[PDB]
């Protein structure tokens, strides 16, 4: 009676600040490292955000950017981490929009170091998405 | 030896989404959670889903998937809330 | 430059963060010069580790402002002194250099271009 | 100092910049007809190494 995840979320953070924001200035880069930092499959989910009449490129463009930071990020199995976030909008108006509280799923896995300069020094350990998908979350505080 | 409406509408959503969507790559996660968020009734209703030849797991598989987002939950009683 | 600055601090031994600290004191610091009226690009193009803790970083670096403008880019070549200490233990930390980067000396002198 | 590869169906590649560090002395000059007819000096490398430029212009 008596006898009775430290490099995973690093890579999951800079993800998801990167492919999440957005600002004119800095984009190209976090662009192609979203890439560098994703399957195929993913990263034409990713490239299409910039397609179109309702593309980020036109929408934000150079008058509007996009903030991101991530709150924390806790990995929950087998190539798989939970990501909470947040987001807020800022322009040329010199306003900023009420932030908003986002989830991010995460799929991933490893590649090993890739074999190019450019990508080297920038995805060394070879961090791959797999799948993505992020949506609102709601404050029922 | 052996000696030595805030609150409740977040897990309204992360329950119905959890439930309800889909993903190959991450449904391990959902599954449980959403069981973990359930009364043994409704964690068998549940894991039903994902039994016999019309289980999600083989209609779903690695071919198709699902995506749920949640628009509005309002609370209305005692235990009790609709989730639009 | 709150992030960078922070994250630089990070991945610096005390002496190094301070010098790196100091160049945004007085009335030529960098929140002073630059504030929000100009700002810096930096490229890294090449690095070469040479030995035990040290590596040559070849780059450059070029100012734009608030007035659509671009000053000439300059090239630059950094030394730097290195090792590593461990994960740290805060979230803050191992969010940013969980491998325990950490520059011991630091120099970054102008590249002249006799080409 | 660069380089570039040519071949044997005419083709060349894109010319690469490279940076050497060479490390060195010399020797004196050597004793045989095949060695002084090619380094009479005596130089000598003693470290080597060579990286890419980055021509970050």
């Amino acid at each position: 009676v008596g006898f009775s995840e430290v490099v995973d979320t690093y890579w999951l953070n800079q993800y998801v600040l990167n492919r999440e924001a957005y600002d004119y200035n800095t984009i190209q880069m976090n662009y192609d490292t979203t890439a560098l930092l994703s399957a195929p499959a993913v990263q034409q989910d990713y490239y299409k955000l910039f397609d179109g009449s309702n593309a980020r490129d036109r929408v934000l463009g150079n008058k509007a950017r996009i903030t991101v930071r991530v709150r924390s990020i806790q990995p929950n199995g087998r190539g798989q981490a939970t990501v909470r976030f947040t987001t807020q909008q800022h322009n040329s108006n010199g306003t900023v929009e009420a932030p908003q509280h986002q989830i991010a799923t995460i799929g991933y896995t490893y590649i090993g170091a890739p074999m190019r300069s450019s990508d080297r020094l920038l995805n060394p350990l070879g961090f791959q998405v797999t799948s993505y998908r992020a949506d609102p979350e709601i404050l029922n505080n």
